[PDB]
């Protein structure tokens, strides 16, 4: 045979490069996944991730309460935290023993897979009672926030999209939903409508609280070839298009 | 300038009246919200509210178990209440230490925003095992109950729609789902189908248990300009169309 | 005051007391503890030192 | 340049040796620290350390109770241990469920920094009710124990001073205070008296219970360049005077 890495007959090399290109392109086909992640960052350094993975379109929607830190199998000040929620829903509505609950998220990062169309991303960032914009009567039910998404890049390739916003102020108390649509550069929309209805049922969800960004990088992002951007603005993910 | 309240040049007056008219009309546009609330009333006077707010269409669906009273951070007879559920699912199926669980709802009120089309409202009031009408084989999956909805009115304006039913009997053990569609008096339905799929993801949900109808009025209904009807048949809400 | 003495203590409530012993071991020496959190919320976020107007500011240490 | 380690122009070598000499000499100046440690050794192998670090003079003073083992976040037989203290304070004064409390120290090691003047060391080893010598009326309030201190040495340099005494007998129940004065070979004492009063406020204290002598060596002594002597008579510390 020819010697490795010296000719156009390195079929092992060509096949490796096609395998990776096929994964990148398959994800982008209408047969492929589109995925979203919401990371909620807590003051003890822990991070809640919610992920949803589905064909065609995907999203996540959570209450104010559902985004607060929950420590499985430990104490959570559960009664005081009911009273904290009453004070957040309405000023002076509760009888809590703390000014600021450390279970409130300090920040949110929304990440989409590179198969999303960024122009289709929509976000409903509501107040603590789940109203998008002060009162229902004057609320558009979402904002199209794709312009704010930054490209997560590795080796020059877009591996995902990030929108990050801090919640550093006492008044930053939110409910949150986000949605994006898988790329579709074709003019095939229709015949497919019941398939999209089945995709709503077939979407797989995951949620877990990791103890630190380091652990999230090591045990969640990296093992699954997921894109991520850390607090130091470092990008994680795997470039695949035309690459060995 | 002209003197306030004496001429057609009170622009502050005209703008106030337009601001309110715009909120009422925006809510009714297809860009606006449609909202539903389910109130479950418990014998200790407390009320569980579930609210969902979304564009185009909205609904709520809950199990028998999910509608039972849950007191965050307090005792809930949790083991006995598992056994209560087994007896409700099948006669004599459980081993509970009580005849009637006080966590069962005594009544349900369904409220829609005034942006719903009442003729589109549908309800699936199932038995305790989540069957609409005795057995699945003979069940239509909903009833169209819009005729029973009463208009909640303030100053002559419809501020919302209410359907209220008591569950005063021992056999009143239900699962519940409800759905309505936002008004659409146009002939624009289609091109918009993936937007309606995103609305399913973008819908914001809220749930909380308030200790009394008074507290629900004061801290939930009123601060958010929501419509409500109390046990004394008193209407709450804010009239907006052509009003200062 | 010691490092430990400045950490938040909530009288008559839960304080994660065992985990917080392990947090102190990790603070005293990198990777010296076995705690279930990256950052203890009992750590001070800031300190303000105030003196009365009867102090001589040049003597403060 | 000259070649490393072959001439009087290895300025990196000279500076390293001066850096170390400066640290040893600075500690010995009146601007430097003097430090004391009391190690209380428990039968489960754990060790309580108390350290104080201050300018001019330093000491530690603890009750009988304060020297007993305390396991943070674990059970401590707290009620039985109150009764143990009553029996130790006065024969048959308590109602405890044990003959010997394993929280009693089995031994004490007192270590001073090499900046102390050993002739100034004083110790008040009291009985369990905090009397130096049987009855107050006949008690001198300390003993000058410097003659018993052994030199902890590394590479021929004194890195600290140790006095060690076992408490192996049932009657060895003590309260303890110790004090030493920083070296002062000058005839400058006076003008400085309010500075010494501020040093009483500025002294920094540390206390912690380590699970084993090994852990104390690895995580407390060694990382901080502290002197120590272990149960096998091995010396720990860092020699600095005229050394690279
Ligand atoms: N020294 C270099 N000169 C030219 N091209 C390079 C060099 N190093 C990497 N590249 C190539 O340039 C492109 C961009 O790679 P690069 O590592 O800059 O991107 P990234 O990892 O997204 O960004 P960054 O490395 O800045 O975080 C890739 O095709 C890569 O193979
Ligand atoms: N004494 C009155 N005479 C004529 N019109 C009135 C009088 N009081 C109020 N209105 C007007 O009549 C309309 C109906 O107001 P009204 O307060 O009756 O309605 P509501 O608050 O829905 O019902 P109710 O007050 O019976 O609960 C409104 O346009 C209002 O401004
Ligand atoms: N084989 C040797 N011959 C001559 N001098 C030595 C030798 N080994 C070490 N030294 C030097 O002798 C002095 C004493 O060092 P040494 O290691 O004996 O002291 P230490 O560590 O206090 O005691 P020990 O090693 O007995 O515990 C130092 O100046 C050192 O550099
Ligand atoms: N505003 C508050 C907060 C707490 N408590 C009381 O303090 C007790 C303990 O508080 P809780 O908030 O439930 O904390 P934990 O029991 O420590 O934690 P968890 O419930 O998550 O196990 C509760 O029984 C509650 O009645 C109260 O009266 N008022
Ligand atoms: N039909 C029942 C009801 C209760 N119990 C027992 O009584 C204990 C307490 O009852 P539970 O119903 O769990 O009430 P609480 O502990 O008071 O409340 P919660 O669990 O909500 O804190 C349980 O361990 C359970 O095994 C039982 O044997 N049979
Ligand atoms: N790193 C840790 C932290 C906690 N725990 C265990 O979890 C239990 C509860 O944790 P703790 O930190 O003591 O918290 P609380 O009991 O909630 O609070 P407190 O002790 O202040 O009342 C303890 O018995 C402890 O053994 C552990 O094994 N390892
Ligand atoms: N001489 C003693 C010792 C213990 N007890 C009783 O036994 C119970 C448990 O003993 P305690 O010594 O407090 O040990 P723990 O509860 O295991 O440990 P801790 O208190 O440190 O958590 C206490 O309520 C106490 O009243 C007693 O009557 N007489
Ligand atoms: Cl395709
Ligand atoms: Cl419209
Ligand atoms: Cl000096
Ligand atoms: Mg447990
Ligand atoms: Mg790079
Ligand atoms: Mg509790
Ligand atoms: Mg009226
Ligand atoms: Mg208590
Ligand atoms: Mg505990
Ligand atoms: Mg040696």
């Amino acid at each position: 045979a020819d010697v490795a890495g010296t000719s156009n007959r390195d079929f092992r090399g060509r096949e490796q490069r096609l395998f990776n290109s096929e994964q990148y392109n398959y994800n982008n086909s209408l047969n492929g996944e589109v995925s979203v992640w919401v990371y909620a960052y807590y003051s003890d350094g822990s991070v809640l991730v919610i992920n949803k993975n589905s064909q065609y379109k995907v999203g996540i929607s959570e209450t104010f309460k559902a985004l607060k830190e929950y420590r499985e199998g430990q104490h959570n000040d559960s009664y005081d935290e009911y009273e904290v929620n009453q004070s957040i829903y309405y000023p002076n509505g509760g009888d809590a023993r703390k000014f600021h609950s450390n279970a409130k998220p300090r920040a949110i990062q929304i990440i989409f897979s590179p198969s999303v169309n960024v122009r289709t991303i929509k976000m409903a960032k509501g107040n603590a009672v789940s109203v998008p914009d002060e009162y229902l009567q004057r609320s558009h039910p979402w904002e199209a926030t794709g312009i704010k998404y930054r490209k997560i890049k590795r080796d020059g390739e877009i591996v995902g999209y990030s929108h990050y916003f801090e919640l550093p102020h006492e008044y930053n108390s939110i409910s949150l939903a986000v949605s994006g649509v898988h790329k579709n550069p074709s003019s095939y929309n229709g015949h497919n409508v019941m398939d999209v209805f089945q995709s709503c049922d077939l979407a797989l969800r995951f949620c877990n609280r990791y103890w630190a960004e380091l652990e999230l990088v090591n045990h969640y992002i990296s093992p699954n070839a997921y894109p991520y951007l850390d607090i130091n603005n470092h990008s994680y993910g795997v470039a695949l298009s035309n690459r060995q």
